[PDB]
């Protein structure tokens, strides 16, 4: 999916990743067993990575605006939740809040004009 994102099929990659995250969340909900602890942990890490890629691609395509910020914050909060001990997810979430607040400042300045 990442490769096909790199191969100019960006919107298709984003849609496929939406579907994949939904499917894998359903699988994780269905994955309820004692032996499945390590597999569930790996799947949670994969969900974190998928959500991080979701946010990155959402910014790459739709940019940053009033509509995009809630969705991307949801994606990054989910990514942090699935894998709390991951540096990339937390850094992406924090810098995303940073970008959102700077964008709010800039549009406020535009309003002032
Ligand atoms: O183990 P991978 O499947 O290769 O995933 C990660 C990660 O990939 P994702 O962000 O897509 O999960 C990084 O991001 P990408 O470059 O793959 O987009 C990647 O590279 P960076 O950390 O430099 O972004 C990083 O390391 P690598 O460059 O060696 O692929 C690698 O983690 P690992 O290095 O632990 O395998």
């Amino acid at each position: 999916m990442k490769n096909m994102w790199k191969s100019a099929r960006k919107i298709d990659a984003f849609q496929h990743m939406q579907h994949f995250v939904q499917t894998m969340q359903q699988q994780a909900q269905h994955a309820i067993a004692t032996e499945d602890q390590q597999h569930k942990q790996e799947l949670h890490k994969l969900m974190a990575r998928c959500f991080l890629k979701l946010g990155e691609w959402q910014l790459n395509l739709q940019g940053i605006n009033e509509s995009t910020i809630p969705k991307v914050l949801q994606y990054y909060s989910a990514a942090t939740e699935h894998d709390r001990s991951w540096y990339k997810a937390w850094h992406a979430w924090a810098v995303m809040n940073f970008e959102a607040v700077l964008h709010y400042k800039h549009q406020n300045q535009a309003r002032d004009e």
